């Protein structure tokens, strides 16, 4: 469970683990979100499934880690909450 | 022979009246208002002062005094409407559309600053469509550099022909005085709210069933997009008119009814004013290509 | 080609001069004045600037310096007159009828803000006849939105033709700076008082002999009167010219010399300025019946 | 049909850009700048904005954001120039001659007040050649009454045609807000400084070698001189170009290059701007007798 | 002497007595007005003979209590100070 | 060595003595100016030779004293140092 604090300051208080979709798509599954943290301010929620970051498609922590190595101002986060696809950002 | 604003202000100044608010410890505030209908004596003011009012008094330009009963209110847009009892030989202002406004048009602000009386000051339209000032629920302010002081709430912003184009609402004052920055609600929003409040007695607010954030510059360049101003939809709500039309998450909204979009707050303001059940076209952007869809507004 | 105020201003700025006042703990004050007679070098100013003056110095715009001595002043009108010692190549300014001034006219202010030099700011006349500001004994100010700051007292207020129409006296500064509100004494009242001061050495204030209060819309409603602006007569002193004229208690003053007055303070200022012995006409209401009465002013 | 300022601003507004300063405890800055050359993207700002800047960001009015690197800066004149990398579809502004400016011309100031965006305010030129404000080494500011506030540093001043005639630098705020007086460096000094900055990358100050103080009216009256505005010569440094030309102590500077001057501060600023080695004409006066001498410039 | 404070707040600080006019008319003869009270602020003094109120002619306590029951914003009571008819205004 | 303080307040902290110029010209010798005094702030230093007071030429302390008795608002002093001439202006 790699912490998101060491990836970007805005994602403090979130626990990440590589998860799979309902159809088997590789991604990251959210474990827990700390209430009142900047990550919770972005709308992070338990049991969520990450599938991509910005425009690049990701499958593990290393890929979006080296994507954020360039440190964009705002990270788009493709995510499938249930059967409805939503998005998560940062500031 | 000399150029002056006096000929235009001769037939306009009596229209604008003051407002004396007494409510609750007793509170004695004051503001201004505009008479929109003279036959039945409806006045248009700001909901800021009326909110804690028990008895409301109106002072005309010639000193005549009346009494006012509030008809309705709009908390989100800070607009309230009052009626003057036994109106007699009253005059009303003419409202012109603010959609044709441009940065640089002259404007004259009429109000009651510091309670001294009716004061007319000059200025220009500093910038249109200013938003995100954490002043209201809805932001579509018109910014003007005319000296707008305390007690100017509910005033009037006029062109050189004497037509109302704005209602002064909020000012920026680091030390309690105007620094050449004043914010006024446009007349198109005010006129539509007045007609709805007169005919219905309440507000019928529409929505699209869309949740999203404002468009920045980093996301557009990271996605290879030629547009930097718009709305970034984050989620579509099932059962809404947006779902029926077929809009999807991650889209960018660029234009509305052919008129272009400046910020996410502007879209929220225009969509809320619009009557529910009407069809409006949207300029969307999907993966670098533009598309247009027709959506029927729902009811809040 | 490009419209500008330079063609008109370039012939006017040399007329306005600055004044430094030193006196006593010692203090150094600064102000401004306007030259009204080139041959004799009379300079108008404000009483409160010169109230505690020990030495007076005058500098023009080009750096030339002179000396002056106080001629006469009145504490209740806040104006004074000075004579420039050994005048040499001095220019004067014209005086226009401030009675024809109407709201919406353009006007520029010339003076020394914060002791930086001679500056010219622009503006308009917010509203005329403003009074009851508890700033002085006599209030007949005209309000202008041109930025008037500290050190601008005793300056000038010019129309677009370069003629003087007012003298800046007081400002409304909630935080020590201009907020677009500036009060200027009219020119007709200042000019006439100046002529009396230099001819006779002191003023002569006329009095009707009536003690009374102002009008409000409440009083007219109780008494069933159509007019809500005027003066309320409360007591007629015996032996006064008004008593001989035939005015009694309860009289309402509506017109003065055929001109309507919007407040009670206006009547006080116009009567006091007028020299004793003048015959004037007054339009009064007596139980709703208008009549006309001739009164001769007494001497203070 | 209506007389409005909009047609001029449409082609001029996108030429002015904002500037964000981040770095060091961390601190955030904000300002404005003017694009001079569109082909390469040279923007002009004030040095005090980027005196401690680590990263500099520039956003147009459309929201597009770039990054810039500091080409060079001048501490005395408080002017710096920045280069925008990957310039693409940029707009430049014209440069007018501030030597033709006069009191009474209309001016429009654009900028970024209080982080609200790009706002344009109106005003006129109060006075020129103001100095002695303990701000910079060289002071030849143009003072204008347009309401400019914090964040407007490095902004623009536009005539009725849209050509740059100033650069906002400083305000006089007793309560943290605008009062109606704003100081701006002229355009000719800014343009000449810009040419040196992009052609070489550093400044070359011109120096004469004369030590002196301000001229007062008392000194002229002591020496019986008709002029009271100029520079008083107190010492001539051996080995300077002035010594070669024959200028010695007891001397009064009257005119520069055939044009009358206002103060010794103006002479100091213009001399520093002028390139070293160039020959200049000096209006000279000694013992009440005018003289004309030609001198060369050294390197500071 | 009926209490004047209860009648209206603006008349507080005065003592009222139903006297008579010098010519035989009926009016209110003021007994005392406390200095600094709102009655004194309006100019009430000793031996004031109130003969009228606004428009209606007043003769007794019942009638001016009746007219003040409507709570007029500003009172205008006409008296004869000595032999001079004057108008004293209250709130 | 009459003190310059009693001539004018601006000359406080400097001692003046009567000597002669190199070419025999009668003048005033400056012996000592204390640091921080307005005279020191005016640029007055040691070995300065007073040769003029504004316009009037002086030779002793009394001449410049009666010149300054009129108390001019701004006072000028023409000094010769080495082989060059300089001027001092103090209010």
């Amino acid at each position: 469970s790699a912490s998101a604090e060491m990836i970007t300051p805005a994602l403090e208080g979130a626990t990440l683990s590589d998860g799979q979709l309902k159809d088997g798509g590789k991604g990251i599954k959210i474990d827990e979100v700390v209430k009142g943290s900047p990550a919770a301010q972005a709308g992070l929620q338990k049991d969520d499934v990450i599938i991509g970051v910005n425009r690049d498609r990701v499958n593990s922590i290393a890929e979006m880690r080296k994507v954020l190595a360039a440190k964009p101002a705002i990270i788009a986060l493709q995510i499938v909450r249930g059967n409805e696809s939503i998005y998560l950002l940062m500031r």
